């Protein structure tokens, strides 16, 4: 008969045995505090001091961090040999870490050879594209998880709780009750964020950061994931080979030849802005609080000063937790899932959620009802970094260790 | 003098005649109970019964099926005469669905033409690209509306009832009102989700899969929209006819030989996973429950157990339904149209919605001010299939018959 | 010790000196109206007129209006000298606007030159690809901001009161508060709207309109952003010169030639439709009421007939504003910053938010906390028109002038 739950956050109240109620749209970009005295209905000499303080919004974005963007100068050469293959010689793109080369190999005619060449279907012309004057231009994160929250502190008499709250949850205790109610629409996952400079100002939002096709001139088209190392844009284009007789073959190159920079920066009013105050930047993660003022969200605070508020997520269920394995990837869309062994003990049965978290962040979360005894609890998850240990946990309460998930693009 | 108007659901409340209130942020994977004997005030002996039970989040999703993804190989081929026409010759390819010829007609040349081969100005050379190698990897369907809803089940005394109540509507009865208000940015119109396997596990979305143009490499690249006929990708590149004295023409293609299954499985982990349970996959439609513990909504329950609520859609007018026309497409994000007959008794005029709908489910609706009589009214939707029926409806009465769409993509 | 703040829109209430509350779910697209005489508990013979109109869901999005998107022709053709640069000849399309030339100079050969010409490496054959049939299909607008309201009237008693509400925003007053709550995802910034006719009916939600490289096919590949001049798009395929003995030279292109209107077209019912009622176009703006009938919002009315709410945001606190400098763009989705001269006195500091607005539109807020004399506040916002001269305003406030932002796209 019994079936215990704690995914509600709230309370049951009757609304004649409750004394205070606040309800308004607060600027997301603001604090907010409340003090009062709650005294006895001209019935006592007992007061109760309340003290809420409600801080800024804060949003926390579970990232990939993509490395530098790089701007530089598409250049074309060629290079000519009236005998030997091509593997036989050395090019002078060949340190050039992005380049094209197209070979015209065992083709030597009469009227697209040098003076000195009486060479036919010998030798070799190469037509070869390089990046050159590369300079890294910003930082790109790609957008896994966003989550909004505020923090907040209630004082009731000598109670005093703080708690993180996220957008669309409660903060619950015996005599009061807030609640978050919002939505935002700036940012989406699979966005790309690009920060130009020591941007703890503000930054651009692209939606269409190449990804599986790059093609020179794409946003994000020339990449350098970590120090060393691009991630060279594709040429699309064709090469002619410009004959003439007695005279060197001449390259050409009839694709786009502006950098993704370039042909960004050309139409940057296109794309959107956003800013930011306070940021923290930590592997695989940035918070920050957004000042745009004209957003808003909606606080809910119920006060009761004498009888408790009904908690509707009070149980007598006990909980133990640990890791069994993982599987998956950080830094990664797609995730990782977390594999938890978890004992209910003091009820028959108990709904509630188990999360995949690591220092008072939380990646995962899966909803279960656990029956007495153990469980085998799957918990998918996204975020975390290469150090992240993925931890088993219920409510405030965590497994002693947690698992490395795998990484991602490899 | 009267205006009456039922698009508002719920209820006026006297907030000190008013006897419980239940507000708490619950997991949307998650469903909750509530039970109490509701009694009056220690003054007297007659208690009420009150069972309320909130079942998991539904997504329902009404797409279009897209058919298969495919990978396949990219292969490129030559065939030469010496003379003729280029369609006076069958090349391998044409059995092929999916190819790219290149016709070099009436061009044959001394250091091009084979030994056997005097041809100047004659002919035809041919290379040709085509698909093969081919396997279904997925079945992908476009996202045309998203609606979230938990099913809401209320027992007061001998009252009894049951609802699906959409995300930011309200459950509303002579003492009990239940509101949910959520928002959730997983997904968006437009998105196409990708199903690799039975995958009454998970999927991807895609924000970008090809629509108007679709080239090899990119995502959706190769479809087939039913059992047999594909929708062929574009190939950008050229071809380079390369020559030779006395040998045989040999084609060349410089564009992208890498498809879009394999391009996108390169960097797989730039790309958002979703799971699912208990899915329910219909013509044109996905239901199911998303099991992410990490997302939230809001509920309220307001009980007055003595005097009823003022239900604020409450009204005497009366309506009668009949469909008159239709315009438009099934499975289209553009939608259709329908024309419903709707006469008004009772009342000199009503505000209310119409709908268009099938099978309890509804795909579109119209507010409208009717006058007493007749009333042409049009209501524009989205989303169906080809056995869809779309009927006049009026809250929960609808017409005798519903009309047909037309097919979308003719 | 004092900390005023004005960025909570709400009250504090006291749950048994409340008389009523009305709680609903509304159709966005309808209006709703509440009348009734508030009477003392059968306790006297004084009743007050409550009388409360809340108008149908507008949305306002600013926007930068790109002119029209056309569809065309793309058409080849070839022009041939023995002799001569390329520069010395003047070619048919060089009066079209949109064209991409070939010059195969200095290249005359034996079986690729005509009868009359005995050329060798001199003249030029001219391959030349020019837009022609060109017609307007389209107005478009790139979507910046998206802000959705309800203007909402409240007579109590003998007060009267109208004001527009943003959604997740509340109406105040000493004795009615109505809280607004609510998402929408059908829109979002950096969207493109397509308008095909004189659509005071409905228009497209274009994704990926194209902005940093628009090739010929794409969606928004033709632009004219005014009434002369084409945003011409790229072509990235390759020409080939055909050549024959005795014969004049004659041009192929194997790139994309089909207009991106036609491809558009040719799959329409991938693409999302909305609509439109009682439009209002103004320079870098539109305003509608979306009739779709299947949107809803949450609406909570709360009437104290006695004691005064506690306004959550009353303060003594007086501001003094004048505008000091602007810098950014209008038409822009980076933006502008306006920087603003604010005068506190009364209170020592005062925790608000200082807005850029012109003609009661509000474009960017800062929320900030002021200290007793002067301040400097800068406020970043997005969108305006050429036209537009935005103020430093606070609350319903402003400067006795405004500043007018650059143009983007410069
Ligand atoms: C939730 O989904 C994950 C993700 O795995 C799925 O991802 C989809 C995008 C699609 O590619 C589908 O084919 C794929 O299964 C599930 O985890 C995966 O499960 C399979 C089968 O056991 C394993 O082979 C994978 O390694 C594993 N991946 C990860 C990252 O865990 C998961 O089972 C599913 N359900 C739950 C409760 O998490
Ligand atoms: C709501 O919009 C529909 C959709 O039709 C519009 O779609 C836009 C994307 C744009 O292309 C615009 O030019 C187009 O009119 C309207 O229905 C259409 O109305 C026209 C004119 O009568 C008919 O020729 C179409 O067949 C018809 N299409 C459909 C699917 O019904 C509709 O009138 C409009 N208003 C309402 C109340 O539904
Ligand atoms: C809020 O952001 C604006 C925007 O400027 C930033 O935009 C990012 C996309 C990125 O390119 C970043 O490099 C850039 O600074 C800030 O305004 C800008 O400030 C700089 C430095 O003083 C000026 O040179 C710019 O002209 C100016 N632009 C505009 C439109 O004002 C702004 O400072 C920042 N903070 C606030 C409080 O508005
Ligand atoms: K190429
Ligand atoms: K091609
Ligand atoms: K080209
Ligand atoms: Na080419």
């Amino acid at each position: 008969t019994p079936v215990w739950n704690d995914n509600a956050h709230g309370v049951g109240s009757v609304p004649m045995h409750t004394d205070l109620e606040l309800d308004f749209s607060l600027t997301s970009s603001s604090k907010y505090t409340y003090r009062r005295k709650l005294t006895n209905p001209l019935e006592e000499a007992q007061s109760i001091d309340l003290h809420i303080e409600i801080e800024e919004q804060t949003i926390g974005v579970d990232v990939h961090a993509l490395g530098h963007w790089f701007d530089g100068r598409l250049n074309l050469k060629t290079s000519f040999h009236c005998y030997g293959a091509c593997t036989k010689y050395e090019y002078p793109w060949h340190t050039a870490k992005c380049h094209y080369e197209r070979d015209y190999q065992y083709e030597t005619s009469h009227g697209c050879n040098p003076s000195d060449c009486p060479g036919v279907g010998t030798g070799c012309t190469a037509c070869g594209l390089y990046l050159d004057q590369l300079k890294p231009v910003g930082s790109a994160y790609k957008i896994i998880t966003i989550r909004y929250s505020r923090r907040v502190c209630v004082q009731f008499g000598e109670e005093n709780l703080c708690k993180i709250i996220d957008m669309n949850d409660c903060f619950v205790s015996r005599h009061v009750k807030v609640c978050i109610i919002g939505t935002v629409s700036k940012f989406s996952q699979g966005d790309t964020l690009l920060f130009f400079g020591p941007l703890e100002g503000g930054g651009l939002i692209f939606k269409h950061w190449c990804t599986s096709t790059c093609q020179f001139g794409d946003p994000g088209d020339i990449m350098s994931p970590r120090d060393k190392g691009f991630l060279c844009p594709e040429f699309p284009g064709s090469f002619r080979k410009k004959c003439n007789f007695a005279t060197t073959p001449i390259c050409e190159y009839d694709g786009n030849m502006v950098s993704g920079y370039k042909k960004v920066m050309a139409t940057i009013d296109s794309f959107q802005s956003f800013n930011t105050s306070t940021m923290h930047f930590t592997d695989e993660r940035i918070e920050w609080k957004d000042p745009d003022g004209m957003l808003r969200d909606h606080i809910n605070i119920l006060v009761t000063k004498d009888i408790d508020f009904d908690n509707l997520g009070e149980n007598p269920c006990k909980i133990g937790l640990q890791t069994s394995s993982i599987e998956g990837a950080w830094g990664s869309g797609v995730g990782f899932t977390l594999t938890c062994l978890v004992s209910l003990t003091e009820c028959p049965t108990f709904l509630t959620s188990i999360k995949a978290c690591d220092k008072a962040i939380c990646y995962g979360a899966e909803s279960v009802t656990l029956t007495r005894g153990q469980n085998t609890v799957k918990v998918s998850g996204k975020g975390g970094h290469s150090g992240s240990t993925f931890r088993c946990c219920h409510g405030e309460d965590c497994s002693q260790i947690g698992l490395h998930a795998a990484a991602p693009h490899l």
